[PDB]
């Protein structure tokens, strides 16, 4: 039920990159979309050399507020998909045990669910094994289950176009069968246009010779050679509870 979709993105870019066309298609179909990003917290200059290195790679200068730049990128992108944005308080791995973080994230996701009253929640399956993706996913599974909201896990992009598939779920959980969500040409066009806004991240992901848009078209194509642009998600089955 796509009437009210709440997508939980680990970082500023992940939702658009992975489910952007399905989100666009939901909005075109008359549904309501909100993307909440967990790791969208504030940090102004001055930064650590380790952060300066990541910033320099995004094309940012020492005095520029990076998380602000990225929050602005996220707003521009989501606006093009007709999706609402909500920015979470957590700091990217790069400006900073596991249980305390998951529990903190879960509380905020519960607060977001109560506020947005969604009929469907989405988050990443955490292909690529980023610890922020694992934390976001795990917290979202707990929060959506507590609030009895249906949930799907998406195939992280572009990461899935290069490698893996097998994600390591919490105990007692496994993935249901994968489902391809097909979209029309305008939803795909809107996705790719929205992706251009995350210029900071695309300076790596669509760096010289990265095939990003081609790679994404090819990936979608591999999954359904005859039937246009598509994105993969899975339902979650709980075979065992504590
Ligand atoms: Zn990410």
């Amino acid at each position: 039920d796509r009437t009210r979709i709440l997508a939980i993105s680990p970082h500023l870019d992940d939702a658009v990159l992975s489910v952007g066309a399905s989100l666009a298609q939901a909005e075109q179909d008359g549904g309501k979309v909100t993307v909440f990003t967990v790791f969208a917290g504030s940090a102004a200059p001055p930064y650590s050399p380790a952060a300066e290195r990541f910033h320099a790679r995004w094309g940012l200068s020492p005095t520029e507020d990076a998380p602000l730049r990225r929050r602005n990128e996220d707003i521009a992108a989501l606006d093009q998909l007709g999706a609402g944005h909500r920015h979470g308080r957590f700091l990217d791995a790069i400006y900073r045990n596991n249980h305390d973080l998951v529990a903190a994230i879960r509380e905020d996701i519960e607060s977001m669910i109560a506020e947005c009253d969604p009929t469907l929640v989405l988050t990443c399956v955490a292909i690529g094994k980023h610890p922020d993706h694992k934390a976001t996913r795990d917290a979202t599974l707990l929060a959506a289950r507590e609030r009895g909201i249906p949930l799907r896990l998406w195939q992280d992009l572009p990461y899935a176009a290069y490698s893996q598939d097998l994600a390591e779920l919490p105990d007692g959980l496994r993935l249901g069968s994968p489902e391809l969500s097909f979209v029309d040409e305008e939803a795909r066009t809107r996705k790719f246009q929205a992706m251009k806004h995350y210029a900071t991240q695309l300076s790596v992901l669509d760096g010289p010779n990265k095939n990003l848009f081609a790679k994404l078209d090819e990936h979608a194509r591999n999954a359904a050679p005859d039937g246009g642009y598509n994105e993969t998600t899975w339902p979650v089955i709980r075979y065992a509870a504590e």
